[PDB]
């Protein structure tokens, strides 16, 4: 029994993770195979930043200016390319450690583990969703660019999310491993904030069949509804739409627990239209939505 | 900036796990050097488990009978000892793996990390407390008994606990690496009762101090308490008593902030006597009790 936040075991991505310098910045890089992949905003200075060329600073760069630490071992550059926002750097040795790996775009609502570092040394592990505003509540304290986020499935580490920046109000924005950003920002000091969030509406689902398989059923009710006339409501309560897709991905869940994904949502309207009246599910006094389906599935 | 339940990195322990088979029974062991430690009712099957004489068990069993595996290969058992309700098993071969380690017993009140484990396949990583009825409320599914928990500083993991068994309630009971149970809990089936729970105080004080450090402050008010006051409401909520002992730890991050403790404490007093009406501090909508004092300290 138990239900908890769970993150992935660390240990493939530990073996990957090394300390880049250029000048007084350090932060961390991915070490894959003989390419070392981090921020490209390791190049600029902070004076840089306000309207950094990326072009023009990367051909004032030479090899020899970017210092990578695997440990305590220096990792010789031979050569560097910029793919969008993220630095790819050549280097002499291939990570012996690379495991069997892919890099993949998250969709919002999607789940990941990340491995915290500062300069190249794992600090912790914990688990994180893609808001619908392309944002992540993080813990990404200064030295902390360049940690990864990722899934790992059948021994194979799918790397989701690199670490870039942090906004004004405390939210954090980054990366895939192909330097394209999550949500409308950019990797220079201009006005930027992040839109409106939402909840995870098919997270919160699943999570209520966490809930039931655990044995916490209070919320449950005999009635059905229609899935227009669930997101009819949904919209009031800044809830994301729920599509077919979704009813279909809750497909494995509705099975186990016997309860038809639109009876769930009928227990879900009631929860929003009368709030939980002082109980609570699975511990918490909120609807959790860092829940994929798939956690929940993988937990239970 | 962000703060996250956060645990360890696992790679140094995920290089420990490996699985143990007595009989049709497997879990996991902790392969340490060359011996390998485990929860001892290994040796017991379903009928032993109502009053086992593990003494008289052990006497018919044979090296040859513990099936130790890391991976894909067999390590081959040469010795036994029981050392309370943990079975340690000497293997030929020294785990090449083995990190920098210490056995350490913790407090209740104390967080650790705990590697969820299913024969002796890593599942996952999350963080923990040991509750003041040293109960622990993990996800601990078929094949987790023998999971550790752990703390790693400077490169050395003190291992702290180890998966023996769940209660009725659902709450999981253990051991340290020397065998002795946290709480007044035995490895047999018999009937067993954790004692009250309580919440810990000194950790809501320092996730406040968190929530205050990363600008969420809403809750502060000019008041103060005195500590034996504080006391008297708090024991009506199920609190902890908050000793001096605990006002002294919290000392660092009173400094960093400017809140006196006892500040801090009026405004938890009201936080317990008026609840949130509806807002939420660090994203949650209950006051949060599993970080410690140092584990803010780390992250903030
Ligand atoms: C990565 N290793 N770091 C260092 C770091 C991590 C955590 C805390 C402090 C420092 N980070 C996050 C960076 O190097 C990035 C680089 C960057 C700068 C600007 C735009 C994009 C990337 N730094 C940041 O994320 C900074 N964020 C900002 O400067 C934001 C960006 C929209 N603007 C901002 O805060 O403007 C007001 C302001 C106030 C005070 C100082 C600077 C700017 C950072 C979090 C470091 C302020
Ligand atoms: C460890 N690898 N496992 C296997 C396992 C893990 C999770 C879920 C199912 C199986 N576990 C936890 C064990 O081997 C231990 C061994 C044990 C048994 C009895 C006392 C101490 C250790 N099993 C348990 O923890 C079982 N717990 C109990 O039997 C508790 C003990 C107080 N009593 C109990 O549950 O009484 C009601 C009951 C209900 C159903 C069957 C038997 C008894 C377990 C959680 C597996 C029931
Ligand atoms: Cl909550």
């Amino acid at each position: 029994s138990g239900f908890r936040k769970m993150a992935f075991p660390s240990g493939k991505v530990e073996g990957c993770m090394v300390q880049v310098t250029c000048g007084t910045t350090t932060l961390n890089g991915l070490w894959l195979d003989d390419v070392v992949y981090c921020p490209r905003h390791v190049i600029c200075t902070s004076e840089d930043m306000l309207n950094p060329n990326y072009e023009d600073l990367l051909i004032r760069k030479s090899n020899h200016n970017f210092l990578v630490q695997a440990g305590n071992v220096q990792l010789r550059v031979i050569g560097h390319s910029m793919q969008n926002c993220v630095l790819k750097l050549k280097v002499d040795t291939a990570n012996p450690k690379t495991p069997k790996y892919k890099f993949v775009r998250i969709q919002p609502g999607q789940t990941f583990s990340v491995l915290a570092c500062y300069n190249g040394s794992p600090s912790g592990v914990y688990q994180c969703a893609m808001r619908p505003n392309f944002t992540i509540k993080g813990s990404f304290l200064n030295g902390s660019c360049g940690s990864v986020g990722f899934n790992i499935d059948y021994d194979c580490v799918s790397f989701c999310y690199m670490h870039h920046m942090e906004l004004p109000t405390g939210v954090h924005a980054g990366t895939d491993l192909e330097g394209n950003f999550y949500g409308p920002f950019v990797d220079r000091q201009t006005a930027q904030a992040a839109g409106t969030d939402t909840t995870i509406t098919v997270n919160v689902l699943a999570w209520l069949y966490a809930a039931v398989i655990n044995g916490d059923r209070w919320f449950l009710n005999r009635f059905t509804t229609t899935l227009n006339d669930f997101n009819l409501v949904a919209m009031k309560y800044n809830y994301e739409p729920l599509t077919q897709d979704h009813v279909d991905i809750l497909g494995p869940l509705s099975a186990q627990t016997g309860i038809a994904v639109l009876d769930m949502c009928a227990s879900l309207k009631e929860l929003l239209q009368n709030g939980m009246n002082g109980r609570t599910i699975l511990g918490s006094a909120l609807l959790e939505d860092e829940f994929t389906p798939f956690d929940v599935v993988r937990q239970c």
